C-alpha cells in the first residue's frame, strides 16, 4: 500500500499553495511525498512542511502592456467559437510561449529524478506537462490536480473535435509533437492521457466546473495561503463592513500598469463607511500619498484568518483568493482580464449572483464604489455565496479521497 | 463536525516537529488547526505549513540550564514505586514544576487562555510538558489530549506519586502540580482535575512494545518523520559503497551534555579512521573548533534524516525523538551515548534491551567504545534484525489519517 508520490508544479508559489492540503493528506496516510519544481520555488516548498526536490534551471517566463490578446483567450472554449485554424493556433501559441517556457527548463531533470526515485504516482499542476512525461517514462500512475475552471481540458475537447473533421494530411497536434517528441527520446509513445491525466482531482465545486469526459475526483478546497501567523489586531471584530483588497505580483505582471491604479482604488474605498484591509507589495505601498483613516495596509495577512466576517474581497481571480473567499462565504469583486481562468472565475460567480466581475479596463471610481455598495447592501450576494460555501463543504475532503487515489493508482500504475 | 483545533507546545522546535503530521492529518480532514507557542517558535511553526499563534513572552530556560542537568532529582528514567519514597517523588515534582514546567509555561499560559477564550477551540492537543495547554482547554470546556514523543515517564512518575500521596495522612498531603495548575485554574473560576496532568486521552507515537503500561485512554498512532524544512541534495543519489554512519549533535546535545564528555571533534577523528562513509550534521561552532576534516567524512549544517537514513547502517545521537523515530522507521541501528535527561536514557535502553541498538552513558564514551559499538552494529546482523522488527511494529500502527475519526469521536464524547 505504501507509495512514493511525486508532486510536480511550475515555479509559481500561487500554484504550489493549491496543492499543499492534498500533498499533506497523502503524507498523513503514511505515503512519502516529494514536491518537485525549479530551484526558484525551493524556499517556498520548504515552508509548506513538504520535502522539496529542485529540478533543472530557472526560466524567463516572468521577464517575458497586458497579457490579454485573442490568441491567449481561452475563456470561452466552445466549438461554435473555434474553427480548426483558431483552436490549432491557440495550442501552437500556448505550447510555444507558456508551456515550453514553464516546463522544458526542468523536464529532463524531472524524468531523471523519477527514474531514480520510482514514484508510484505523480500528481501534477494542470499546466505542468513535465509531470505526466516523467510519470509515463517510469510507468507511474498520474493525475492532474485542478485549481482551475477546466478551460484546458475543454479547449482540448474542442481541438480534438476539429482535428477529427480534417483530412488525414492536414492533421497536426502541437501538444503531441512537443510531448510526444520528448517521450520518443526515452522510447515512449504519446497518449492523450499525458494531456489530461489518467484522472482529474478537482478543487472546483461541480456546479461551477465545465462538464467534460474525464475520470473526475472532486475534492474540497482547503485554504493554504502560504506561511501565516495570526496578528493581535484580528481580535477586534470590525463594527462595519470589512472590505479586503489584494494586488500581488501576479496582478501587476499580468494586468500591467495601464488600468486604474491601486492608489486610486484605495482613495475611493477610503471615502466609504467601511473598514479596508489592503495587502500590497512594497512598490505600490510607497507610490501612495496619504493612507485613508478607514484603511490598514499590510505586506501580507493570511486570508483564511482575515476573511471570516469580511463583507467583500476585491482581487484579480487567482484561486487562493477565490477559494478562500468562497469557503468563507464572502462576496467577491473581480476586476480582471481574460488570462488563465481568471475571467471564468469572475463570470462563474457573476452568473450565480454571488459576486461581480468587470473587465479591468472598464474599472472606474464609480464602478468600484457602486460594486462594493451592492455586495454589502444587496443580501442576495451573501446568500448566493453561502450556497457555494455549502457546496464546497459537502465535497469530500483530501482525507476522504485518499483511498480513492490509492485504488486509482493500483488500477492505472505499474 | 467541523472543528477548531489548537495545538500547544513549549518553544522547542524538536517538540514542535513531532506534532506536525498529526496536525496536518486533522487539517486534511477539513478542521482548522492553529499552533500556539512563545514568539521564539513562530518562524519554526510557519515553516511547517501550519498557522502560528504567538502567545506570551520568551523564557530563560536555556540560559538557566547552561549556566547551571543530570542529577538524582532530575532523573525520571526509572519511575518505580520501589525506588521512590514519598519524599523522593514529592521532591521530584517540586523541582520539575519550579524549574522546568513553570519556566516553559508560565510565560504564555495566560495569553493562551485568552486566545482559547477568543477562538473557542473544540480540541486542544498538547505536547506532554506543555501544561498551559490543558489549562486553556479546561477554561473553555474544550476536549484535550497529550501527543507523546516520549516513553511516558511523566504519567508513570505521576502514578508513583499518587500511590505515595494516598499513603499520607490527609493533613500531610501536598501536590506541587495541583497547587500550580489548580492555582491558575482557580483564578479563572475552575477546579483542578487529574486529567490536566495526563490529558483526557493520550495519543502515543511510541510503539506499544516499548511504552510503559499505564491507566490511560491510549490512542496509538504511527510516527511519521518530520525533521523540519528539508530538500533532497544531489549527493544523496550516490548509494554509498560501504557502511554509512550518521552522527547528529544539535543544540539540545550541546546545551544538555555541554562540555564534560568526549568532544565531537574526537568523535569525528575516531570515525575518520574507519572504513565507513560518515555524514555529520553539526552546528556552526562545532564546525570551527575542528582542525582537519577526515577523508571519509562529509560535514553538513542540515540534512533531512528521512532522506539520509534509508540504506544507512548506524545513527549516532543523544536520544531525541526525531532521530530515534526516523531511524526506527528506516530500520537503522542506533548508538545512543546520552544522559538521564527527559526520556533520552529510556530511548537508549529500550533499543538496547530489544537488541536493536546500543546505549552508553555519555561520561563513559571513549574512542574504543565508539569504534567497537559502531563495528558491532555494522557487523552483527542481529541488530538490523531487531531494528527491522521495530520498523514492522511501527508500520502496523494506524496512521494519523486512520486515527482522525477516533479523535473526532473522543472530542464529541469529552468536549462541550
Ligand atoms: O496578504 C495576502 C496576500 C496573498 N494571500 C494569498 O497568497 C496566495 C498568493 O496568491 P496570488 O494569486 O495573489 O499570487 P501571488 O502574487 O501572491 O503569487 C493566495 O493563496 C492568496 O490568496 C494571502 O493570504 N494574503
Ligand atoms: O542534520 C540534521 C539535524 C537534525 N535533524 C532533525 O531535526 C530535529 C531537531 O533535532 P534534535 O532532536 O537533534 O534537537 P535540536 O538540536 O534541534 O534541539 C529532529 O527531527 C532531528 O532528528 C535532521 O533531520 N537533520
Amino acid at each position: 500500500s505504501h507509495m512514493r508520490i511525486l508532486f510536480a508544479t511550475v515555479s509559481e508559489k500561487s500554484h504550489l499553495f493549491t496543492m499543499v492540503p492534498l500533498a499533506w493528506s497523502l503524507a498523513a496516510a503514511g505515503h512519502e511525498v516529494h514536491v518537485a519544481s525549479n530551484p526558484a520555488l525551493t524556499a517556498s516548498i520548504k515552508s509548506t512542511g513538504l520535502t522539496a526536490v529542485p529540478v533543472g534551471k530557472d526560466h524567463n517566463l516572468h521577464e517575458m502592456d497586458s497579457l490579454e490578446n485573442p490568441l491567449s483567450d481561452w475563456s470561452t472554449p466552445e466549438l461554435d467559437r473555434h474553427s480548426w485554424e483558431q483552436v490549432l493556433m491557440k495550442f501552437k501559441v500556448s505550447v510555444m510561449f507558456a508551456y515550453q517556457t514553464y516546463n522544458d527548463c526542468m523536464v529532463h531533470e524531472l524524468v531523471d529524478y523519477a527514474r531514480h526515485w520510482q514514484p508510484d504516482l505523480v500528481i501534477w499542476d494542470p499546466v505542468t506537462y513535465a509531470g505526466p512525461v516523467a510519470a509515463r517514462v517510469v510507468g507511474a500512475a498520474h493525475a492532474r490536480l485542478l485549481w482551475c475552471i477546466d478551460i484546458y481540458a475543454k479547449m482540448r475537447e474542442v481541438f480534438l473535435a476539429r482535428l477529427a473533421e480534417q483530412p488525414e494530411e492536414r492533421r497536426e497536434d502541437p501538444m503531441a509533437d512537443w510531448l510526444g517528441g520528448i517521450l520518443g527520446r526515452y522510447g515512449h509513445t504519446f497518449d492523450e492521457e499525458v494531456v489530461v491525466g489518467q484522472w482529474t482531482i478537482d478543487q472546483i465545486p461541480t456546479s461551477l466546473q465545465l462538464p467534460l469526459s474525464l475520470r473526475r475526483v472532486p475534492v474540497r478546497y482547503l485554504p493554504h495561503n502560504g506561511p501565516s501567523e495570526i496578528p493581535d489586531w484580528l481580535r477586534e471584530a470590525p463594527g462595519r463592513p470589512r472590505v479586503v483588497l489584494t494586488s500581488g505580483v501576479s496582478a501587476r505582471a499580468a494586468l500591467g500598469g495601464t488600468f486604474m491604479p491601486v492608489a486610486d482604488m484605495i482613495n475611493t474605498l477610503g471615502s466609504m463607511d467601511i473598514d479596508v484591509v489592503a495587502a500590497l507589495p512594497p512598490e505600490e505601498v510607497e507610490a501612495l500619498e496619504k493612507v485613508p483613516a478607514n484603511t490598514r495596509i499590510v505586506d501580507f495577512v493570511p486570508l483564511h484568518a482575515l476573511l471570516p466576517g469580511a463583507s467583500v474581497l476585491i482581487h484579480h481571480g487567482g484561486f487562493g483568493s477565490w477559494g478562500t473567499a468562497l469557503v468563507n462565504g464572502v462576496p467577491q469583486f473581480i476586476p480582471t482580464i481574460r488570462y488563465a481562468d481568471w475571467w471564468n472565475k469572475g463570470t462563474s460567480l457573476h452568473e450565480a449572483g454571488a459576486g461581480l466581475v468587470v473587465h479591468a479596463s472598464e474599472l472606474t471610481a464609480e464602478v468600484l464604489r457602486e460594486s462594493v455598495e451592492r455586495l454589502v447592501e444587496d443580501a442576495s450576494y451573501r446568500e448566493a455565496a453561502e450556497r457555494l460555501r455549502e457546496e464546497n463543504q459537502r465535497t469530500p475532503t483530501p482525507h476522504d479521497v485518499v483511498p480513492v487515489i490509492e485504488e486509482l493508482t493500483a488500477e492505472h500504475g505499474r
